[PDB]
């Protein structure tokens, strides 16, 4: 299927939050057109941030997808590429799923401003789906250079909420989309 | 593919939140390959949740869209199936749909729920969770939980929950009527 | 599966007080009967480039207002010179699809033509979200978009975008939004 790219919908340990492979990201791009439709969430399964409460800092963390020209994962990326491919070998392009450089350029006169907005997707996820437990996420186009990566997607969890109580790290479902490369 | 599920845009009372077709639930599921995006919004229009208040508990309501292993909508669902149906222009087909499984959200991605940590099963990744706003106003916040499969009722085969509600004081009393809010979520096929 | 825009990197474009002194950049892409759509904006000049506390009002509304063939109407605050398909061309003729139903969100009646036996929805018409300036997780603002809520010009269709904040902010910083996606149902 080639309108889907994704981690697959059931994922085995394939993200590194604080160690390799210490946490399941479930990722969905799906090709509209020029523009693609996400959907994310994260469980951590071990380590520092599987059960954070207040005494767990800093609070937040980076999960980096980076790509080359042809849209493959490459390997310094946060998430393991071993299932990441199209929803049915390892591909061998996937441009289409990239996060346009012209809308959303790496960093490098008020009709010169760049927006250091524009390449930011931010909103609450909750923890557990549960109402009274916010965190955040920042999905980010484009804004890292690991790599020598020609796109790259971001993903920024955490949280500010004081929790005494301690609560694993498993967001809720996010839904996002970007406009793509092509 | 590309596809709708919906009821209707326009609709007539459809939905229980505390008594039959006491709302206007307006849901358009539209197929988008291994993806449903969806936008959902609730018009309270009798009964208890109408308007809300500071003084009105709780502060929370559920309404179950219940599915078979069709995608077929059961009778025991909050919303009435009479108009839930693949879009024809701003109606709907007229003969009721035999299967929709292309739109249920995936036992996959979202198991229905059922101490090693390596077998924990994610809480969170079955809910989607967001503020929406009462009336459209950005100083009218409540909330809405989007749940996959998280229902056992009728046996179902699958399920889509929608709980509202909200947290802010409100003195004066305003209408449970509530923006609209999009969301997508991972197809069973 | 078209996509209608500003174009990913538009140059300003947009009034939110004087002709372009901001930047919109639009994108909706057709997904049979919704339209998927990512909206961000940078002011870069005037009241609202730099905000603080001491601004008011702290809302503003950039109208997006269509004719009956879904063509943007001058009157809009954005311009349409390069408001076109993704692909020199010419502009549109059509893009009734891509606008937002007037059965789901219809636009306001008069006492004349209101049915006292029909509640109509007040919020359905609105999508609500926080946005963040620059991206920063403690610098929450919002974006309101609203469908058909407009009369200017006699527009047969609109997409108003209000953005603004609340937070009080003692240090000023630039009104630069964060992407934000929404989908509404199609007029067809
Ligand atoms: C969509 C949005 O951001 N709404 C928020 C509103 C909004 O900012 C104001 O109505 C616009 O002027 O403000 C809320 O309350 C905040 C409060 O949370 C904060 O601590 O102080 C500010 C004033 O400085 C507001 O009083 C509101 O009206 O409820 C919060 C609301 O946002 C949310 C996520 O509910
Ligand atoms: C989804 C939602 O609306 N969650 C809100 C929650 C909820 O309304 C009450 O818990 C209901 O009782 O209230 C909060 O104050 C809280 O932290 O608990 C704020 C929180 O909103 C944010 C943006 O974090
Ligand atoms: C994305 C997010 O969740 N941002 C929140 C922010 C954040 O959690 C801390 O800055 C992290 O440390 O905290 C705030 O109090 C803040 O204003 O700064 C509330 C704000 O949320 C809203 C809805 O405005």
């Amino acid at each position: 299927d080639t309108r889907t790219l994704w981690t697959t919908p059931d994922p085995s340990p394939n993200c590194k939050v604080e160690t390799a492979r210490d946490s399941k990201l479930t990722l969905a791009l799906t090709k509209c057109g020029s523009q693609i439709l996400a959907t994310v969430s994260l469980l951590v399964v071990t380590g520092k941030y599987a059960i954070i409460s207040d005494t767990v800092n800093p609070k937040q963390f980076s999960i980096k997808l980076l790509f080359n020209d042809k849209g493959v994962l490459l390997s310094d990326s946060n998430l393991d590429g071993t299932y990441w491919n199209y929803r049915s070998t390892p591909y061998k392009e996937a441009v289409g799923f990239m996060p346009s450089t012209t809308a959303y350029p790496k960093p490098t006169d008020p009709d010169k401003k760049v927006s250091q907005g524009k390449n930011k997707i931010v909103s609450n996820i909750y923890l557990g789906g549960e109402v009274y437990q916010p965190g955040f996420i920042v999905v980010k186009f484009n804004q890292e250079t690991d790599a020598n990566c020609a796109y790259s997607i971001t993903f920024d969890f955490g949280w500010g909420k004081v929790y005494k109580d301690p609560i694993p790290y498993d967001t809720s479902s996010f839904t996002f989309s970007y406009i793509a490369q092509e």
